[PDB]
């Protein structure tokens, strides 16, 4: 394997764009910078989680070599800064939901669903990557989070204010990505986590009472004002003329402030917006 470059580094290890010397195959090799989150789990999590919308473990040799995908969704949104075409919004989110469905069935919450970890193939096939930050639903009791700020923006209001993290928070990330794909803009951006609660409430309205109670019981937010909103702007108003109305209905169910009301994957896939997509 010759080394062709560095794909990325961050807080998860290092991914190297490498090429097999015999076969001119660009591959993405991950090694760490076992190491905090076990490559050993990942190589088995990626032994079960083999499906067309999850990254392929091509081989392993201390560590892991993946298929190389030239692009991710983060790059797409920079090149299409006002959103990708509406048909692509439905296609990518449907593929993303399918990958989450295959993760959630084996009781794996991905925990770092963001546009960087969504690769898009030359055939426009979405593939989920970076399972290092995950937790399986048994065992677990983990921290091992991605604490990057871009990751924060895809987190549930419950997780920001201190709750456990389950399948419902993975679905909240899907709704955040649906909106960003539609107009290119981060739905819930915040330099500070508290500023995010303003942006969550400015669209989805005042928070549930359980959540606003945990706010006043948490060390991280003490001493500071609550991001209160007089007159909220609904999702319907936020994406008026931008999103197909049937697709907007899926998003509303993805972004229920109370985690209990949130759609999980089977309801999302059987949602109306995918009827013709459910054939294709
Ligand atoms: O497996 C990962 N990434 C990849 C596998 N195959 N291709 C890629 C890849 O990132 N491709 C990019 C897309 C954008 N354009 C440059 C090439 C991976 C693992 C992590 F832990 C963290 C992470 F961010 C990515």
């Amino acid at each position: 394997f010759e080394i062709l470059g560095v794909v990325g580094e961050g807080a998860y290890g290092v991914v190297l764009k490498c090429r097999h010397k015999e076969t001119h195959e660009i591959v993405a090799i991950k090694k760490f910078k076992e190491v905090k989150e076990t490559t050993l789990r990942e190589l088995k999590m990626l032994r079960t989680l083999k499906q067309e919308n999850i990254v392929e473990l091509k081989e392993a040799f201390l560590y892991l070599v993946f298929e190389y995908v030239e692009k991710n969704m983060l790059e797409l949104l920079e090149e299409m800064p006002n959103g990708v075409p509406p048909e692509k919004v439905k296609s990518y989110i449907y593929q993303l939901i399918k990958a989450i469905h295959w993760c959630h069935k084996n009781d794996i919450v991905h925990r770092d669903i963001k546009p960087e970890n969504l690769l898009i193939s030359h055939n426009d096939v979405l593939k989920l990557c970076d399972f290092g930050f995950a937790r399986n639903l048994s065992e677990g009791n983990n921290a091992n989070y991605d604490e990057e700020v871009a990751t924060r923006w895809y987190r549930s209001p419950e997780l920001l204010l201190g709750a456990p993290y389950g399948k419902s928070v993975d679905m909240w990330s899907v709704g955040c990505i649906l909106g960003e794909l539609s107009d290119g803009q981060p739905l819930f951006p915040g330099e500070s986590e508290i500023d995010q609660l303003f942006t969550i409430q400015k669209v989805l309205g005042p928070l549930p009472s359980e959540q606003m109670k945990l706010f006043y019981s948490n060390p991280r937010f003490h001493g500071l004002r609550f991001p209160a909103v007089n007159h909220p702007q609904s999702l319907e108003r936020r994406y008026l003329g931008i999103l197909n109305s049937v697709l907007l209905d899926l998003m509303k169910n993805l972004l229920k402030l109370d985690p209990a009301d949130r759609y999980l994957t089977e309801q999302c896939l059987n949602h109306p917006t995918f009827q013709t997509q459910r054939l294709l």
